[PDB]
């Protein structure tokens, strides 16, 4: 026989292989960072320095034949192309007439982007996160994001995956114009310029490469050397353990949405699309899409953008576009994607788009039921409520009263129900609609005792700026503080107020607040009451689930109530 071929390990880059290139330690723009093949090349070199060479080898992936070819001498180079990642035992056999020869076995790594030849990952997650048997069917979701990792200190193995059905990362960005993330300030805008330099506009890149695959986490086992990294390796992984979560990429929201309003010009979608198909074939964890463009006919952070007229006819063909292409890639794969959008559920978003069109060509509409009052004025208010407070006036609620100077309120108060029942109207399927819960809440400072129309009510009172604190509270910028800070630093554990807060509820509304009548600080937020009435709510319409903004700010108390308030109900899937 042959002599057995011997395996030369750092000649074969100790059989490391990988589907996809990526840059490590530089920043440039996407496409010269990122290089998918629809093939590994693999390429292993092996010697038989004594007795004879033989004429052919084989090599094997777990007793399986993969590839074949010349051998050359005392050193040969086996070169063959393979689809599938994953780890694999691999033999080198030589052969000749008078027989075969083959090396002891060697595990060969293929990465690829589903994360097949990855170990489930590990968990490290806040066991105050209860377990539940929530039937299948319904929908509980939340937004991970991307900077999570800095200052929040929040990874993907925090995430409490057995109660998510779906993980929508936030956010990836278009190319094109983005003045709308210089709010942000700090590096945000740059480091976009810095992706989308030779990027055509209207397609999508990552925003923050480190975040996304450069950065080693230890407990995921990365090392310097790993060729996939950051949450997206991480993803993969969380894919192995839970196959059954769907992981969304969420594109746009409130900052990264400029884009959007150029897609009134077919060219810009059909780019934009394009692009997504590539992003999908290159990022095989993902399974499908999330739209957030905030907001078609404007309302946004882009004062000078929006078109009413024309910007809901844009939405609409942009989801059947988007159904088009996802289907061509239902049809290369065997895999289901889903397309799906969270939207503004005030009456004036609602209004531009014909949303019973658009949900057609849809899975899930995400409804933004949260932001309804905040600390960009000084209005007090309830920013997550199902129904009309306390607070408001005679005929607010239903949008046919006059405000304090009388002039005629414009539409429905901005509750989620007057957003519920807007979409309902006009035929969205109930089993569409995915009910969000903030993770968070917004606030102001200088609502004393005095500034109150009712004394009971200090959603009566006016303030006088933003909630100040600090990150240690969960502080990330004024006016917005995390959950767990208005647990630690507000509510304490028995939920009945610390540090000079007290703790009320409109039972009317079903929304809690928090208000410290020294300061004057008030904070409208979700709780476990609140949370509870939003899942029988959604019990009782038929929706389709919920949803939740941001996983980071949660202790596990709002998505263990997310839970709770589900518990007995099903719901047909969309079909
Ligand atoms: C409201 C919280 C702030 N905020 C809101 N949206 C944000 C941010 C933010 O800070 N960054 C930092 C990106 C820098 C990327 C890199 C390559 O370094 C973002 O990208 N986005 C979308
Ligand atoms: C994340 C951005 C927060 N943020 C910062 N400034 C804001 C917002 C916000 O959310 N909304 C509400 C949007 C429309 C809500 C509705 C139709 O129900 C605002 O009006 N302004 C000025």
């Amino acid at each position: 026989a042959p002599t057995a071929p011997s395996i030369d390990m750092y000649g074969s880059n100790n059989l490391q292989f990988s589907k996809i290139e990526l840059a490590m330690e530089t920043t440039s723009g996407y496409n010269d960072m990122v290089k998918y093949h629809e093939l590994a090349k693999i390429k292993v070199k092996f010697n038989q320095w004594s007795g004879t060479s033989g004429d052919t080898y084989n090599v094997y992936f777990d007793g399986v034949k993969v590839a074949t070819g010349a051998i050359t001498g005392s050193q040969t180079t086996a070169s063959f192309e393979y689809g599938q990642g994953g780890l694999y035992q691999m033999e080198i056999e030589a052969c000749d007439a008078t027989g075969c020869s083959k090396s002891a076995p060697v595990e060969i790594t293929i990465a690829d982007t589903d994360g097949s030849h990855l170990k489930p990952l590990t968990m490290n997650v806040d066991p105050n996160n209860k377990s539940y048997n929530t039937d299948p069917s319904i929908v509980m979701g939340t937004y991970f994001v991307e900077w999570g990792i800095y200052g929040r200190d929040y990874t993907v193995d925090n995430m409490p995956v057995d109660n998510l059905t779906h993980i929508l990362y936030g956010f990836i960005p278009i190319c094109g114009p983005n003045e709308s993330v210089k709010s942000v300030g700090g590096n945000s805008f740059n480091a976009l310029q810095t992706a989308c330099r030779g990027v055509n506009d209207y397609e999508v890149v990552i925003h923050d490469p480190w975040a996304a695959y450069q950065k080693s986490f230890p407990q995921a086992g990365h090392e310097y050397s790993t060729p996939i990294k950051g949450n997206y390796a991480m993803l993969m992984a969380l894919k192995q353990r839970n196959p059954d979560l769907k992981i969304i990429p969420s594109i746009g929201g409130w900052t990264l949405s400029d884009p959007f309003y150029d897609f009134v010009d077919k060219k810009n979608r059909d780019t934009f699309v394009a692009s997504v198909k590539k992003f999908l074939k290159t990022w095989k964890f993902y399974d499908g899409v999330d739209i957030d463009w905030e907001f078609p006919g404007g309302g946004g952070a882009a004062a000078d953008k929006g078109d009413p007229v024309n910007d809901g006819p844009a939405y609409i063909a942009l989801m059947r576009e988007l159904r088009v292409m996802l289907d061509e890639l239902e049809a290369e794969t065997g895999r289901t994607y889903e397309l799906t959008s969270a939207i503004g559920v005030g009456y004036d978003k609602i209004e531009d788009v014909d949303y019973a069109d658009a949900v057609q060509y849809m899975d899930y509409i995400f409804a933004m039921t949260y932001d309804f009052y905040g600390g960009w004025n000084n209005v007090p208010g309830h920013q997550t409520a199902l129904y009309c407070g306390s607070f408001m006036r005679p005929g607010q609620c239903d949008g046919g009263g006059v405000d304090e100077n009388g002039e005629p309120y414009k539409g429905p108060a901005y509750t989620a129900d007057n957003g519920i029942q807007l979409l309902l109207a006009q035929g969205v399927p109930a089993n569409k609609l995915v009910l969000g819960t903030a993770m968070y809440g917004r606030g102001w400072e200088g609502v004393t005792p005095d500034t109150l129309t009712d004394p009971n009510d200090p959603m009566t009172g006016t303030a006088t700026g933003k909630l100040k604190g600090s990150t240690a509270q969960g502080v990330w910028e004024d006016g917005v503080i995390d959950y767990k800070g208005i647990k630690s630093f507000m509510l304490g554990a028995n939920n009945t107020g610390i540090n000079g807060f007290e703790y009320g509820y409109d039972a009317q509304a079903e929304a809690p607040w928090v208000w410290n009548r020294s300061t004057g600080e008030l904070i409208t937020f979700d709780d476990h009451r609140s949370v509870l009435a939003k899942g029988n709510y959604a019990k009782s319409l038929g929706l389709a689930g919920l949803f939740s903004w941001e996983i980071d700010a949660d202790n596990g108390d709002i998505l263990n109530a997310m839970h709770e308030g589900m518990a007995g109900g099903v719901v047909t899937p969309p079909n």
